[PDB]
Parts: structure tokens; sequence; C-alpha cells
């Protein structure tokens, strides 16, 4: 999977969902009166209403990524093999990781906030029934991952504005390193001075960029299309400019094998805008981008309003 | 650019158009009885009909990429650096550039056909007024390449079903052995025998695959896209197939930079059914396919029938 | 730099040393009854003798890298920007970095051994020299096991990972170099099945293509892969002079030419020595940069008893045999 | 196999050879009076003086590189995959590959003269022996002035190339090998600037980072990228014993240590030996896998007017000084 933060003029938030199966994911959106009921927390039955991708779990919400009113967002993403969640402890303030993304976006606004509120904070190993990490960012451009493993609780602050899979987000941040040299040009010929080099190809410079579907390749080559991405535009064309992002590490079906005749693909991309309170989607079946607007509907209600996510592909005949 | 040869059940050929500046390139379609007119050789009155990209000079459709209506297509990509075309010989058949693509599907059908007629063939220096290589397939699922350079016309097999641009096509699968190594999976630990290696990503085999806007990176990974793509499937599931393989190999704005200032996108994205004759396309703008019947037409007529291929984002409001 | 445990049947300590800047090295032995002064420990008066590469200053051998008379070495490597150094704590058991190597090679005889007792170690920030700007170090320590482990003191205190390449280099921290390997699962030495395009006949156009992606650079990284990859495929069941020729080019894959690894303005870091040290023997085969001959240095050959260091030179001349 | 020119003040021609069999080599000097006998052309009876790496079968110098006594110099290194010997036809100069570096070093001087003379030149598929499988070879010729070509025979025939780099190894094509140069002109020996993710402070753990992508694969591509990055780099202006160092250093950065080259069952291809000849002043520097001791041999030391072969050893074992 692969998370961004985009912030051309207004801010952007979403991620791509790269797996083998579905699980009934769909467009809901959760009003302010809607009561939250958590494991080992104080119930909220008045909080900050949300948007975002989720799997309905009878009347319930299991969100995947959302972002609320004020400008918040957070995204879910797989940490197998790096992540512990740990039993729960009166201490801290336990939180399931199943719960996470709907307690933050219901209590808090910004980063700031969230980073602060996390330092008594312990993910609990409460499972719906029978591993995961998280981007957390808002309307300043600014984001955090906060990442649960061996050693407990982290909190890191995210230059790039971008998330994957594994391995550690020190790590990742170090692997980015091994690409100082990458331009999305030509490089000055620094490597055999006195030697004239065929350019044959442009932008050589990108020759070494990672393309591959590990969670590393995804890593820095999402970094580098976010970082050259275009700024100063308006809705539609930040909307357009942040897909395009996400294509770049697009996961394509044959390409990823993740088991005998089992591969790992692109479901769906979601595009929310922090400001608006848009969400823009499309998925695998379907490349035309639609859009929900939560701000269009009563948030003072009580009820989760969903809507389809994976639709069918939607080609306009011109003839 | 990236131009591709598809053969899930129906057989499908298209082409990335990665550019800095637009031609006024639009959906012509050229009905039978189009009079075409050639510098050096004679003219064509009556010919098979054919559908695709082309910029309209006046009257005149200048094809990118076509295909005709006996199953056949051609698809011009740049070769600067490598290419060169040669004056007019009285020996040999001269062809110009510029109507290369339209000679080719106005005469022939097949790729058979295509190779043997090339061998008294030479590519003119004829301009409009004031260097591109080709790539032929048909309905078989084979394809050749046409490559004029300093030691004249080649027309070599397409082992892989794909072009990008420099260097020559030799050298292109010569490159392709320098990853024969790379599986869609996770490789078998012939690395360092003996020592379990943390396989802490799904598809750590894909780590070395080249994700660069340079030739060479986007010409392996598309070959790689193409050849593990799925199969077998019906119209709208192939079709759909086909554009996610080209987005594997997406120029997004800001990641090939050549100029100052200056970057090379993804313009126009094109997908043609060899047999039914329909032109599948979207662009950087409108994520959303459109689609276009040559055969909803009358094609004994003798006037270009013109589409609009830039369209604005097509976003579908759900609320 | 570039440290490595080999053993195809002795076994075998030893490491590049690749830097721009010399402190005067050579070839020193310490005898058992040599005082070591520790900065924070008891001064032991006798104890085990070693043979390695160090500076001696005032009399005191600064080690770079050693093996003991029982078959144990200790080698360091610099690990800037990752390694951090903490203040003498009344409760732990402080070892200065200097003095890490001497201390280690002198009390201890195992890595299980050295592995039980650095449990309630730190190691302190008490410095040598006041005036020579050093980098925190990393240590690689091995025995006659085949085994080795990696001592690092970073930002979160003192840890002791199990090393199952046998090898170490410089940043980043050692559960990060082990993950970086993964990267590489899928090299061979020789020519890989062709299930990156299955159905066409891709031309393998030279030998060894299963390397092709192999890393080659001077950095940390690179220089860990390819010494791994070159230690895991080298010989074994041979005998001495067999082994030692193994050693020193399996090191020799990561060598670093003057020119290659660029520090400065015109001040490039280039592997100034080799070192090679037979743990069961006690025998320190060793070249440099100037001298492609390999010489050797038996501990034995001399009086372990003594209490003086015995030093001999390490870097030397080009030693060319004419033939006619 | 690995062949380059190296010029930091003398000029020097030499190579590495990569492989799995073995074929007697030994050190030859031609003198000026060893009557060659070419297959289709006239047998010169006196003609250039010559010293290189050579197997002699019935008295005939097979050579694998050599340097003449004027100050040029021809290697063969593997071409298989690529090059195409031909019949012989009466109107071409035809010239068989195992007499191509006696042929050229015994008759002219300069890379320029050889230029000019390959003009009317057909490579021949004419072999010496009838029950040793050799693959096709393609040669690298380089002189005093510091320039050097590429002479190949493929499918299209005689080429022969301007090379800029002044290395050369195996297969592609010339023209392919100096494209792909152009895939790592990004490459720097120390750091990049970030223009890479401008804006972010990346942490440049380690040094070198300019040459992570370095390949360092024992393949063809691999080693001419190093080589290449490698002899470039080297130091410049420097005396005999400096730059002889200098030149083997260029080599063992592309050394291929045994079990990293897998060429069949159990069956590894690695450096036998590596060469090193002074154009200016016609010595031969030598060491091979066994022995990393370099030896010297002086062919004006030698009776250049004589009529026989003058051999000595090359491969030797293990040169160890002992200290103590
Ligand atoms: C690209 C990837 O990294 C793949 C991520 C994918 C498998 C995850 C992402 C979000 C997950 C859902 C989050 C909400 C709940 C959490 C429950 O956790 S449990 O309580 O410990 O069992 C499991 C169900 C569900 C719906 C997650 C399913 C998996 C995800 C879609
Ligand atoms: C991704 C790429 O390789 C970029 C290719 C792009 C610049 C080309 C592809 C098809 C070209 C057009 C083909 C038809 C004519 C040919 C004329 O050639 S000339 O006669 O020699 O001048 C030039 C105009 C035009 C319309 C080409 C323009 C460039 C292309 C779109
Ligand atoms: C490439 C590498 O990782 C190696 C780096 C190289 C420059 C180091 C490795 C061993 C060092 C010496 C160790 C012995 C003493 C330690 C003293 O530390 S102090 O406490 O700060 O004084 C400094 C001097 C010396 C000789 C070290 C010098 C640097 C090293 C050779
Ligand atoms: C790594 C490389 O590219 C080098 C390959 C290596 C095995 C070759 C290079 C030089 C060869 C010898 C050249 C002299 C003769 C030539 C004879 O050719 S024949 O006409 O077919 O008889 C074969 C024997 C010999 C000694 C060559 C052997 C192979 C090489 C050492």
């Amino acid at each position: 999977c692969t998370s961004i933060l985009y912030s051309p003029k207004d801010h952007y938030f979403g991620r791509n969902l790269d797996y083998e199966i579905a699980y009934g994911q769909k467009v809901v959106i959760t009003p302010r009166n809607y009561e939250f009921k958590f494991a080992n927390l104080p119930a909220e039955k008045s909080h900050y209403a949300m948007i975002g991708i989720a799997a309905v779990a009878n009347n319930t919400p299991l969100y995947c990524d959302a972002i609320n009113e004020k400008g918040l967002g957070v995204a879910g993403l797989s940490f197998a093999g790096q992540g512990k969640y740990f039993p729960v402890v009166e201490d801290k303030k336990n939180i399931a990781s199943f719960e996470f993304i709907s307690y933050i976006l219901a209590t808090y606004e910004t980063v700031d906030q969230v980073k602060e509120n996390l330092t008594d904070v312990n993910i609990s190993d409460v499972s719906f029934s029978k591993e995961l990490h998280w981007l957390v960012g808002d309307k300043t451009g600014k984001s955090i991952v906060v990442e649960s493993d061996e050693k407990g609780l982290h909190v890191y602050d995210n230059p790039v504005n971008a998330l994957t899979n594994a391995p550690l987000f020190p790590q990742q941040l170090t692997n980015l390193a091994n690409y100082a040299a990458v331009v999305p040009g030509q490089p000055n010929n620094d490597f055999l001075p006195g030697v004239d080099l065929k350019m044959y190809s442009r932008s050589l410079g990108t020759h070494h960029l990672p393309g591959g579907m590990d969670s590393e390749s995804r890593f820095v080559k999402v970094c580098f299309a976010l970082n050259h991405a275009p700024k100063d535009s308006d809705e539609v064309e930040s909307v357009t400019n942040f897909f395009h992002i996400l294509q770049s590490v697009e996961q394509v079906k044959g390409m990823d094998e993740v088991g005998p005749n089992i591969f790992e693909y692109t479901m769906y991309t979601s595009c929310m805008n922090l400001e608006k309170g848009i969400l823009y989607f499309n998925c695998y079946d379907d490349s035309r981008i639609s859009a929900v607007d939560m701000n269009k509907e009563d948030l003072s209600s009580s009820d989760l309003i969903v809507f389809d996510l994976f639709k069918k592909q939607d080609i306009s005949f011109i003839n």
C-alpha cells in the first residue's frame, strides 16, 4: 500500500490499497452523533464527523483511511513482520488497532494535537473477534507516522509525507539516501570526467529509480513523484495530479505474486480534500473518478451514510 | 513513449504518448475512399479503412498510432539520436516517415505481409515541410520493429511485443537479459545459502525492476507487466488490463525533466481492439476511458471523421 | 572498512582498513604480563596475550583489530552517525572505546563468554587522545567456533546481535544491514532460470548474469552485501596457505582503490592495509596498499611471558621479485 | 576478463584473465629473429620482439596479451556469442585469430598504424588446435600515445572502434558497452547534491553514497562499468613503482574470487593472473591467484636478436615473507 499527503494549494490525503482479496469496503460517512463504543476507552456519543473508505461490519465502520471535518486525516497500512500490539495496561490509554482511525479522527483536529496526546497511548491486542501502522496528516502540510513494534509505540515526524509497509520508518528514511544522486533530468558527467557519454535517452538521471512492487521500491518512487508534483493548482487539477502520483506505484495484476497464482493489485485509490471534505475515488475496474461530499449531508445525524466504492468500467461511448 | 501488443483473447494495440507539448491530436477515422497522396509513391484512392490518433493538418491525417479494418496495427515512436532517413533512390520504394503509418495500414493486412514487402523499402528524408521508429502488430499475436539507422532499414522480430525509444532494438533485447533473475514473487535464497534472510516485504523478487522514466527502464518494466498480464478475458476486462499495463510506465508531471522547467508526461493512452476496430482512449486530464467504433460509420465514404481526444476530468458526482 | 570471520577449516579473523588518515599503525604483540591500566576498571597485571594491528602512544597499544592466544578476535570499525558513547555510571561496567579490544581480548575466551558478560557493560565517553577527532566505533567479535556477534552502542544504549553472515562494515545499525540483505535474495553466482519473462528466449549474453545487481560501490551497504556474498561462497576445507590466499581475495573484492571514494577536496579513502589472523595458530598475515606481498608474524614465536610490547613494521614498500 | 590501458606518466598495458580452464600459460619473450609462420600471410623471419603471456605449443607462442619493443600492446579477450570468424578469401588480408596478437605486435608500431592497416583485413576461421574448443575473441590495442582501439569481428564483418575509456571486457558489442556507460552518469566518487528530494534533509549515513549504484557483479557489463570508473579516477603523474601498484589495484577492483562466478557444476571462473606491461620500458609485471606478490621480467635484459622463445614461470606459490 502507498499513502501520501499532497499540498499543492489545498491539502489532499489518500492511499492506494494493494491487496489480493476485498473486504466489502465502501464509502461511509460517520456523522457527529454516531455513538462510538471503544474496548478500553470511554464512549463518544458526540464527536467530529468523518468520511472515508471502510468495511461496514453490522452498523459499525471499520475504516481503512478517512478524514474528519477539522482537516485531519489518518490512513492504515499493513505492518506485517514488524508491528507488535500489547495487552491492555491500566497505566496508559489503550486503543485497539481497528478503532485507532475512528478514535483519532473523532477526538482531535491537528497533527500536533495527535502527536502530543499519544505519549500515554498503548495500541492494544484487542481484535474485532479472532499488524498495522498509520500515517496521520493535516492541513499544515505535515504528517507523522505511528508504529508500534517490539520496543513499544513510536511517533515519527514524516519529512516526505508518504508511507508504505515494512520495514521500520527510520529504516525507510535511511534507504532514501541511497538514491540521493537521482535527478528527474540529465546528471552532470562527474562519473567519467573528460569522456563524452552518449546521453541516448531523456531522464537518464532516473535510471536507478526503483520500480518494484515491494515496500521499499514503492516508498522511494512515490516520495520522488510526490516531491516533484505540480503546485499551486485548483481543485480538479490537484486531484488529477494526486491520482497520477499514486499511479506511479500502481500494482498491476500479475506483477506482485504473494501466493500460488495469487496476486496483490491496486484495488482502489482514494483522494480526500482535507479542507472541503470531499472524497474522490476510483478502483481497479473503474478508471473514472467519483466524488462524495461529506458536507452535503446532515452531519448532526446519527446513522452511517454508505456509498458504493467498487464499480464497473464507466466507458463513455462517443458513437 | 511505450507501445504494446496485448493478446488476452482478442488482440489490442496501443501506446503511451509521453511528451511536453501537444500537436492538436484527435481521434480520426480515414474511410476507404479518402485519397492518399504520397511523395514518391503512387496514390491510393481505394484502400483499407483505419482509425487512430492523428494530428489533422488541413484535411490530411498525420497518424501517431492507428489500426485498420483487417486487424493490422502500426505505432510511431521517437528514435532521436539513433534513426537516420535517406534521400530518395530510384532502386527502392521510397516512403516518407510521416506517411509510413498511413501507407502500411492502407495497403497490407498482416505482419508477415508487411515484413516481406519491406525488403525494397527506403524511409526517405521527405519532411512535411521543414527521427522515428515503428512497432507493427496484427491478430496473430506477433509484432515486428522497423528501424532505419546509420546502416539502413531494419525489420526485427519482436519477441516481447513492446517498444519504447533509444537505443537500437537489438540492444534493448540484450538489456532485457540483465533482469533475468526478477520474479513477481519471492526468490529462492541461493544468494546466501544456509542463512535465513528476513523476507520483510512481499515481491522482493522485483526489488531491481526498473522504474525510471528513461527509455530502457520503461522498456524493461512494460515487458514485465505485459508478460504477466491476465489472459482469456472479455472485452471490458481486457481493455481495463491494457490501460493498467501502460499505467505501469506512466510519466507523471515533474518526474521527467527534458528542459529548464519543461517536463515530459503521458499526454494520452490509446487502446485499439484489432478485431472489433474500436479505439479506447483517455488522457492526462481525463481518467475516464472513451471509445470510438470505426465500424459504426460509413467506411465507403471519403471524408475524415474526427473526434475529440483531449477532454477534461469527467468526475462522477455521487452527491 | 570491512571485517570478516572465515572458517574453511581453521578460523581466520581480519579486516580491511579503508581511510584517508593514517595513525602510525604497526603489528603489536601484547604479552601476558604487560600491565593494562583501564580508565574505570581494575588494572590487570596478568591476562591473555594478543597480537594485532595497533598504534602505540606513550607505550599503550590502541588496537584497531587483534586476536588473543586463545582464539578469540575483535575488530573495531567506525560507526559514525549511529554510535553514541555515554558518561560513566557507578553501577555499570564502564569500558572506554579505545580499551574495548584490549579489555575483551585480555579477559575472555569465547563469543559466548563475551556475550554473557556484556549484560551490564556501558561504553563510556572517556577518550584517550584529546586532540585527535575520532568517530564512534562498533565491534565484531568471533572465535574458533565459527560464530560471531556485533557489539553496537547507539542512541538507545548497548546492543549485542548474533551475526549470521560473519561480516561487518559501517553504518547503518546491524538489523538494518541484515534487512538490506533480503533485497538481494535473487542474486546467484551463475545464471538464473528465466521466470522473468516466461515464454521468451532471453539471450544470456554474458556469464554470471545472476550477479548483475551485486553492489560494487565504496559505500558501507554495498561492501557489506558483496563481502557477505564473497564470504559465503568462498572455498572450504583448505590448508593454511590456500585459506589465507582465499581470505585476502574475499576482502580484495571490496577493496577501495585511490580515487573511487572521495571524502573531501581531492582526499580519498582507500584500503590502507588488510589483516588476516589465524585464530588457531595465532599467526597474523597482512599486506598494505603499497606492498601487495603478504607478510606473517607468529605470536607464539615470541616470549609471551614478557612485560613489554613487541612491535613490527606494518606498512612496507612494494616487494617486487625480479625474475631476471 | 578485463583489460585496461593506464597512462599516469608512463603507459601500462595489461589485463585480468578470468577463466575456469588453464592452458599452461607462461611469460614468453619472442625475439626479433624467431621466424613467424602465418597461415595465409607471408612468413616474417625478422620483425619486432615482444613480451607477454602465452601458451607454447610445438614451439609456437599463442599469446593472450603482450607488448612489443616499440611500445604497442594487444590483448585478447573472449567474445562468445558475438564474435564470428570467416572463411579465407583471396582479396582480403587473412589473419587467423590465434596469430592476431603475434602478427600485429611484430609488424606495426602505433595504434594509428594498426588502424590504417586493418582496412582490408579479414579475421579467418583457421584454428590452431583442432580439439581445444575456444570461443571467438575480440582485441584491445593501445600504445604510448594513451589512445586505444577495439578490434571486433562479428556477424557483419570486422569493425575498429576508437576506445574513449581505454578498457575492454567481453560481450556485448563495444557500441553497446559505451551506451551502457551513460546509464551511470549520475555516479560520483563522493556525495551528490540532494536534487533527488529538494527540501528534505536526507541523512547521508555513509561515505561515497554516490557509488551506491556502481556495479560490482562478475558479469561482463558490470566489470566494464566499474573498471572504467576505477581507471578514470586512478592517480596520475606517478613514478614506476607507484604506477604499477595503482595498476594492479584498478584490476583488483573487478577481481573474480573463487565461488562468485559459477560457470558449471561447482566450476567457477576466477581471476587466474594479472599482467601489467610498461610500454615505455618493456617490463612485464604479473601475479596470479595463488601468488599475491608481484614479479617482473625485463624484455631488454635478454638478447633480442636471438631466434628462440625465452620462457619464464607465470603461476607461482604464495610467496609469504615471514617477519620472525
Ligand atoms: C496494502 C496493505 O498494506 C494491505 C492492508 C489491508 C490488508 C488492511 C488495511 C486496513 C485493514 C482493515 C482495518 C479495519 C479492520 C481491522 C481488523 O483488525 S483486527 O481487529 O486485529 O482483526 C481486521 C479487519 C479490518 C477491516 C482490516 C482488514 C485489513 C485491511 C483492509
Ligand atoms: C514519446 C515519444 O517518443 C514522442 C513522439 C512524438 C514526439 C511523435 C510521435 C508521432 C509524431 C508525429 C507523426 C506524424 C508527423 C510526422 C512529421 O515528421 S516530418 O515530416 O519529418 O516533420 C512531424 C509531425 C508529426 C505530426 C509528428 C509529430 C511528433 C510525434 C507526435
Ligand atoms: C573504516 C573504519 O570503520 C575504521 C575507522 C578508522 C579511522 C579507525 C578504526 C580503529 C581506530 C583507532 C582505534 C585505536 C585508537 C582509538 C582512539 O580513540 S579516542 O579514545 O578517541 O582517542 C583514537 C586513536 C586510535 C588509534 C583510532 C584511530 C582511528 C581508527 C584507525
Ligand atoms: C575472459 C576472457 O575473455 C579470456 C578467455 C580465455 C579463455 C582465452 C583468452 C586468450 C586465449 C588463448 C589465446 C591463444 C590460443 C588461441 C587458440 O585458438 S584456436 O585457434 O582455436 O586454437 C586456443 C588456445 C589459446 C592458448 C587460447 C586459449 C583461451 C584463452 C586463454
